[PDB]
Formats: structure tokens, C-alpha cells, sequence
């Protein structure tokens, strides 16, 4: 005998619709979230490696590279953040993080996990890493690895790549760069930037399920995986392993572990969704939200976190707490009365303003029209003292 | 201008369905794949964290344990084994591993990557450990933690862990179990066998989708871990990080990574299905089941991995291969003909077996009869002079 079932799995699951428009995660298309239903497969079975390739196909044409070793991490985007630096890094190996956003600061937790030897250089969350910053602070630390934020979700701030990979070149200094709040939403060239290692998010822009991590090493870090003196720590994510099951290498493919096929059916048709529409198209399409959504917030006299244009990420957006006002206030309202999602701050953000995200289903005129009347009347209806 | 998108995503996805009755992946029901389609939840939404206690439930419930620090790793079965070596070994600390299978060998790879001091015993892929050899071992090793493998996926073997705990907890020992592949197939009870450490798989008896490990570990191990003297290496597996989000301790949940909200969906209805059967009668069930594979394997002459039927895991069978046969022939004719899985050898059965697994929805007496139909049928027109 067993000691009895919980009584709390005897109702149905029920979950609702919601307008899902923080910073993460996105609203996946029907498309997307019915793929998932396919049936799991096995590990060597042809067509879920037949998936796995046409995923690696449409992860070189978002990421814009021809990287062989381009594949997908078991794990969220903390997991691809893991695998970089678990495989990248030796025991004292220097690297260089700069800190001005909550991921940094994971990067640096990890790093010092896999006991890297840290070096960071703070900047402001508002304001971007200048090429002269940058490269003052290589030359002083000469480190092995470089990590950027590329868009970040915590402040709306977008950071400029170009000409990074070069000098961090020019210096035996490998570029890792997070891309996963900003890939599909804004340009990017992994090869023309000299980018050796990027990752983005599943839930983020592409509105793919989470659980699984898209990423792109260079023959160059490849390079440096495999002349590493002593194992990676991690197996599970061990790149040489995971490649090899992906087929990204000139060996056969041995069991690694099992792969998520239901993440992989859906993260499948996420790419071929934005390969019919177009890299192009979608970032203008994202632009231009952003454009119809920073004006809505200008004529309702509220602020936004990244205050010059010119540094802004379009897919998350700080929009600043005025002096009188309860953020959660506004935010249940939004929930109870529209499903809206208006999502709270986090690290730089966190109590200063709330986060709009324009991803997955959402990237739309339409939706952001709608999130500027739902989060309007909910400021309205909460505090009736607010002047627009 | 961006270099074009790739051709092979203008075709529509195609999934066949297979009838998956290898040692994993199992075939989930249509309950379980259509709950992956409901929202993409945020981190801190009400319905998530309902769902995410459900989950806790319906694992102390096939867990048979009281355990608050019960919870899922986002990963597949292999992370779960990550984290548990993570998290419970420092750098130094001896860990003893019985290896007779490749998932304690994996163990073995895992705990030296995390800089473990390992120790290990052999003994016979087809018979398991005994009381004595295991005592004897932990008496000489003195090790922070021994690793058992419950049920052997890649030889069909059990092993007994009755009386294993005390042994560990005599010597100030941790007991670390894996369960992927025997949780629900045969009895199980964590806290009366005095285990510290427990994980499963998702795709194998449960008939959930892969990618999220469920897990489980006794407050003397939750102490162990809050006692290291430095950081586990892993933070996206940091169990009192994790813990901590899945609401396991005395403190409020904070943000550590976004889970997979739709794999945490699915895995809840498999549990609400097995807490609707009953664990008793869900091992029963497949207990006969292989008791009809066992006599029909029989009466074709066939020969089968573990000898003695006291030694057997009900749900992973070793079919060994006859001499003059080529199994991946019998293989594909079967999934050719019957969309049959028979899925080939691994480790102890690498060329020498095929498996056969009774998990998810192929665990019926009609199902077991129809393997093997197909499986003979499929011998049959393969290998015309097999004699049966
Ligand atoms: C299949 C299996 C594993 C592997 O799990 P993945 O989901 O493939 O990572 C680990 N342990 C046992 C006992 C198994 O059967
Ligand atoms: C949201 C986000 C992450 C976190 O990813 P998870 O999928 O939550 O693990 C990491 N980096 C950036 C830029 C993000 O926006």
C-alpha cells in the first residue's frame, strides 16, 4: 500500500489566454505550440535528426553565420550562458565581463563558479559600452574571453557589436555575446561582427516554447574547446559531445542525451515562420512597433528608462513609475480586466518602471495599440489622479 | 541585405507516429501532448507556481516521499544526475559509484569533472550488487555519497536497495538513486529505504514529454548542501536556488531561469494519470505485461539479457540477438511495416540485444501482444531460415 494520491491533480488543467507582452516569454503561434504535439522520438530516429538539421539551417540564417558547430543547449538561456563559459574557460583562465544589466551579473556568478579569474568593468544600465571602453579595459586584463549583453531585457538597452570581435581579435580574445533578447528583433551578423559565440532565447522574440537554447560557436572558440587541458566540467552541456550528437563534427553521432523533440518540433517551425516572412521584415516590423509604442507613451507624458533613442533596444522598453504611482497596482488591473501582461523591472529596473517586450505573436501594430489602451485605462482606472 | 533563408524550412512539418515500445522514449498520451499547447506562462504567474505544487505532489506521491525539497531540474534525465553530483560533492570528497551499467558510468565522468575523488566497484552487467559487496565497499571507500542505478536501461536489470540506505547512514553516507527507468514500474519508496537523492525521467514510464527531470532529496542531504564550504559549480542547478523558485524552503521564490512551462504542463497530467490508476495497480499491470513478453519471447526461442527472472526489470528487456541475425534489419523491417519501435543495444547490450521497453501508453497486454506479432513477423521475413 501507498500513502494516497494529492486530491489537487483531480481538476482539469486550465490555463488561460493571456496577452503576453513583457519582456519574455512571447506568445507563440498556434503553429508553434501545436507542433509540440507531434510524437517524441527517438534518439537516432531520421526524422527527428532530419528536424535537428533544418534547425541548424535556420539558426545560421538568424544568427547570420555559417558556423558548423551552430546547435541547440538542452536548457533555458541561462543553460547556453552555462555552456559558454563552462567550455570556454579553464581554472584561472582571465575573463573580462562588462557589467551594466542583471545577465552580467549571472555571467559573473558563473564564471567565478567554474573558477574563472573575474575581471569586470562597470557602466551605466542607460548607456552602452563605448569601442574605446572596451578596448582600454582588453588590453589592460589581456583575457581569454570576452562577454557582452547584446539587448537588455532588464533595462531596454541595446549594445553596439561592431568592431568588438576585431579588436578582442587582435588580442587572442575570444567574443561571447548574448543575444537573446535582441536576435530577429534588430540586425546581426555573427561572422561580419567577428563574433565567436552567441546564444539566444526560445520565449524571447522568435516566440518559441522555453526550455531550449540555440547557439553558434566559431571555428575559432571550437578551437579552443579542443585544445583545453582538462574536461569541461559539465558533460551535459560538453560541446564536443553535444556537436558530435548534433552532427556538427566529422564523426559519427553517439548518444548524448535526450533531446527535447516537442521544444525541437516548435522551435523548428518558429524559424521556418520567421524564414517566410524574412529576417528584414520582422526587425523592421519590430522597429516600427517600437516607433507607434514610444509615441503612445510620449502623448500619456511617461518615461522610458533608456532615455536617448539612439541606445534603445525595440523588443523591451523601461517604462518609468511616475512619483504617485503603485506599479503592481496597475499591472493586476491590466491582468484582471484585459489578460494584458504588463510586466514589473528587474535589476536595473526593478521598483523604477514597468517592461514592455515586442516579441513572438505580439510584434504587431494591432497588439501594441491595444497594450498602450489596456495599460492606459489600467493607470486611469488605478490612480485617477494621474494626469496624461 | 541578409545571406537568404534556408529551403528546407518551406516544407511542413511531418511527424509520423511510431508505436514506442524501446526503453525510452515512451509514447505519451494525446492528454499529455495537448497540455504542452496551453500559454507559455510567466515566471511568476499564480497558475504556474498551482501547477508547479501539483507537480510537487504527484512526485511525493510516485516518489513515495515526504521530502520538501521536491522539485524538477530543467533538463533531461542526465542533468538530474548533474545535479545531484553538483551539488552534493565538493571538490576532493569521495563518492562511491557501483558500475555495472553505462549510467553509472556516465556518474563516473560526471563526478570527475566536478573534481570528485571516485571510487568504484564492478561487477556483472547481468547480476546486481548484493548487501555485502555494497557494505564492504562503503567500509573501505568511507565515501560522502554512494550511486545506484535502480533499473538498468541498457542491460533489463534491477537491483535491490532495500537496506542500502541504512548501510550509507551507518557510515555517514549519502544515498544517491537513479529511477529513471524503474519509477512506476516496479515499487518504490524513498523515505522507507532511507534514500537521500532521487531523480527520473520524464519520457519513460511517466509517458511525459522529455526535457524535465523530476527530483527529490531528504533533508539530510538538503543540509549537506546548505553546509559546503564553497559554491556547487552549476547555477543553473543549484539546488537551494532552484528549491527556492519551486518554493521548497522557508523564503520567498525568487527568479533563477525560465522553465519550461509547457514540458511542466505535461508532466502534471501524466501525474494526475497515474494518480487517477494508482501506483499499485500501474505496477501490476506492467509486471504482467512482462510476464506475456517473457513466455511469447519463450516460445520463439529467444534468449533474453538478465538470466534469472528475480534479477529483471520489468519495464527494459534484453532481447539477445540469435547468431546468424542482423538486428537492425529485423529494426527497420519492423518500423517499415508496423511502425514498431525495436530499438537496438546500448552499453552492456551494444551488439548483443535488442530492447524492449513496457512505459507509457504502450503498457497494455494488447500492446505487449502486438510487439510481439511485429517483432516475429519482422524476424520472420528477414531471416527466413530462423528456426522458431
Ligand atoms: C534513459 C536513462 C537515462 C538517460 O536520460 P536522458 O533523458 O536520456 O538524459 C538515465 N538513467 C537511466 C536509468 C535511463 O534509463
Ligand atoms: C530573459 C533573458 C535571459 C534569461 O533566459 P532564461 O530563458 O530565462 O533562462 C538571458 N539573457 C537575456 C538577454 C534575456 O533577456
Amino acid at each position: 500500500k501507498f500513502t494516497p494520491p494529492p486530491a489537487s491533480l483531480r481538476n482539469p488543467l486550465i490555463i488561460p489566454e493571456k496577452i503576453m507582452m513583457g519582456p519574455g516569454p512571447s506568445n507563440c503561434s498556434k503553429r508553434v505550440l501545436t507542433a509540440m504535439t507531434n510524437t517524441v522520438l527517438s534518439n537516432f530516429h531520421a526524422e527527428l535528426f532530419r528536424t535537428m538539421d533544418e534547425v541548424k539551417d535556420g539558426l545560421r540564417y538568424i544568427f547570420q553565420t555559417e558556423n558548423r558547430a551552430t546547435m541547440c543547449v538542452s536548457g533555458s538561456a541561462h543553460a547556453g550562458m552555462e555552456a559558454m563559459l563552462s567550455n570556454l574557460l579553464e581554472e584561472g583562465d582571465r575573463v573580462l565581463i562588462a557589467v551594466n544589466g542583471i545577465w552580467a551579473e549571472r555571467a559573473v556568478e558563473m564564471s567565478e563558479r567554474y573558477g574563472a579569474d573575474v575581471r569586470t568593468i562597470e557602466g551605466p544600465p542607460d548607456r552602452p559600452f563605448s569601442l574605446e571602453t572596451l578596448a582600454r579595459a582588453i588590453e589592460l586584463h589581456q583575457p581569454k574571453c570576452l562577454f557582452l549583453t547584446h539587448g537588455d531585457s532588464s533595462s531596454g538597452l541595446l549594445q553596439p557589436l561592431e568592431g568588438v570581435g576585431q579588436i578582442c581579435h587582435q588580442h587572442d580574445c575570444l567574443l561571447i555575446v548574448d543575444a537573446v533578447a535582441s536576435l530577429c528583433g534588430v540586425p546581426f551578423y555573427m561572422d561580419k561582427w567577428e563574433i565567436d559565440a552567441v546564444y539566444t532565447g526560445a520565449q524571447k522574440v522568435l516566440g518559441a516554447p522555453p526550455g531550449i537554447t540555440p547557439i553558434s560557436i566559431s571555428p575559432k572558440a571550437l578551437d579552443v574547446i579542443r585544445n583545453r587541458r582538462t574536461k569541461s566540467k559539465v558533460f551535459y552541456w560538453d560541446l564536443l559531445l553535444l556537436g558530435n550528437y548534433w552532427g556538427c563534427y566529422d564523426e559519427p553521432k553517439r548518444y548524448h542525451h535526450t533531446v527535447a523533440s516537442n521544444l525541437i518540433f516548435a522551435l523548428r517551425e518558429a524559424l521556418a515562420q520567421i524564414a517566410e516572412e524574412g529576417l528584414e521584415n520582422q526587425i523592421k516590423r519590430r522597429i516600427e512597433c517600437a516607433q507607434i509604442l514610444y509615441e503612445g507613451l510620449g502623448k500619456m507624458g511617461l518615461d522610458i528608462f533608456v532615455k536617448d533613442p539612439r541606445h534603445r533596444l525595440p523588443t523591451v522598453t523601461g517604462i518609468m513609475i511616475p512619483k504617485g504611482v503603485d506599479w503592481w497596482k496597475v499591472s493586476q488591473y491590466a491582468m484582471n480586466n484585459f489578460s494584458l501582461e504588463v510586466q514589473g523591472g528587474l535589476g536595473p529596473t526593478f521598483g523604477k518602471a514597468w517592461r514592455v517586450g515586442i516579441m513572438g505573436e505580439c510584434s504587431t501594430v494591432q497588439k501594441i495599440q491595444f497594450y498602450l489602451y489596456g495599460f492606459k485605462e489600467s493607470l486611469k482606472a488605478t490612480h485617477p489622479d494621474y494626469i496624461f
